[PDB]
């Protein structure tokens, strides 16, 4: 609830703890190490694994991001892709995810395999998040006093009635609902003076430094920072809008939106402001309602997809954590894969880099990893553009083809460097 207790560490047990790093998680760490409980620690990024060693500093933690330790820390993203591989992973005692709000489908599927252990009573689980699955509240407690004011936020470059946007004198965290329009509002901003940073998934890991190293008066981030980034800001500005990766026909992934942020997302957004309790008053402007966005959203059913292909028990399937159990509509087993299907579906997400769902389709086709056939051989309407003109790549035989593949996710040309790397996996070169 709102203080650990070390009952808590009882298999069987599952805790949300609301709302850390703090001496919190290294008092738990003592109670299992005490207790000699096999303890797994979970970590959303590598940013928050690194914080995480500092304040265990002085502990015996294995970090997997003496040589004989009792307690790992990993990378949510890591724990369930070992669980996939062939790779013995210890039947930890006790398992504490940070961050665990996170919608990442490596997140989902690990507190479902996660929370099955616990209620088979094989195990304790302690969930770290000030937004627990299921939340409505877009505006929870905070260390100090926020305010909080309802205000059209521009999703294009503006010139006038925005004067609050630029007025501003401190430092800024903008959410925005793609890689896309961050781009548009930052070379807006930089042409109004101001100091930008742009951050998203796949810059993350090595761009959130600069908000460190460098003078900055704007931080232009995607979702990606709802997942313990911190910053030393005044003010959040919150367009309430995400992207939403939609199946459509069971055939093809779209990008729907943007459309109305979860109360979890809208409530981690603000978090990022009101933490110095020495300074009230930081600022939340927000653009849009929230809604329950991710009912039908792709990342539940890639949960399913990786945790039917997770060994638990003979004849089982671990079930999604609860709470989140009906954002999907799918039948428990239904994409568990034979041994070298799994194989070819794992090294696709890994060394492949596609989406759950595109990999997936390719895997439980009988395609094999290194066959790109299919990247060019779909209909017309899945041509991939560049520059409004079909994309072309040199094929690993050295024909120059049109990007067309026969499955077609809207995530693998969503942005410049999406499409540079599916253009990349296209052409044979990884």
């Amino acid at each position: 609830v709102e203080c650990f207790e070390p009952s808590m560490l009882k298999k069987k047990q599952l805790t949300v703890l609301d709302l850390k790093t703090r001496r919190v998680l290294p008092e738990i760490v003592r109670e299992a190490i005490k207790k000699r409980l096999r303890t797994v620690i979970l970590a959303p990024t590598r940013v928050v694994a690194a914080e995480m060693e500092e304040a265990l500093r002085g502990l015996p933690v294995r970090y997997m991001t003496s040589g004989t330790e009792i307690v790992d820390l990993m990378c949510h993203a890591t724990f369930t892709s070992r669980l996939l591989q062939p790779i013995r992973v210890p039947n930890y005692n006790l398992n504490i995810m940070d961050e665990a709000h996170f919608t990442d489908p490596s997140s989902i599927a690990a507190r479902g395999y996660i929370s099955t252990r616990v209620e088979m009573g094989e195990a304790a689980a302690i969930f770290m998040t000030a937004t627990p699955p299921g939340t409505r509240d877009a505006f929870p407690d905070s260390n100090s006093p926020i305010m909080d004011t309802e205000v059209e936020v521009p999703e294009r470059a503006w010139s006038s009635g925005f004067d609050w946007v630029t007025d501003h004198s401190g430092k800024t965290v903008w959410f925005v609902p793609s890689v896309r329009n961050g781009n548009e509002i930052a070379a807006c901003l930089t042409k109004a003076g101001k100091r930008v940073i742009q951050l998203s998934r796949k810059t993350f890991e090595t761009e959130f430094q600069k908000t460190k190293n460098q003078e900055w008066d704007f931080v232009i981030t995607t979702d990606i920072s709802e997942m313990g980034a911190n910053f030393k800001a005044d003010r959040v500005i919150d367009s309430r809008r995400c992207l939403k990766p939609v199946i459509l026909d069971g055939e093809r992934v779209i990008l729907a939106g943007p459309m109305p942020v979860t109360h979890a997302s809208a409530a981690q957004r603000r978090g990022r402001i009101g933490r110095n309790p020495n300074k009230p008053g930081d600022e939340y402007m927000y653009g849009g309602g929230c809604a329950e966005t991710d009912e039908g959203h792709a990342h539940w059913l890639e949960a399913r997809m990786l945790l039917d292909n997770i060994y638990l028990q003979d004849g089982l399937i671990a079930s999604l954590y609860r709470p989140e159990a009906d954002k999907v509509a799918a039948i428990e087993g239904e994409f568990k894969l034979r041994t070298e299907q799994r194989k070819t579906f794992v090294e696709l997400m890994k060394r492949g880099d596609l989406p759950v769902w595109l990999a997936y389709q390719v895997a439980s086709a009988g395609i094999t990893y290194t066959d790109r056939r299919w990247c060019f051989d779909g209909t017309t309407n899945n041509t991939i553009m560049e520059d409004s003109v079909p994309a072309e790549v040199w094929t690993k035989y050295g024909e120059k083809r049109v990007l067309k593949p026969r499955w077609m996710d809207a995530r693998v040309c969503s942005d410049h460097a999406a499409l540079k790397s599916f253009k990349e996996f296209a052409a044979g070169k990884r």
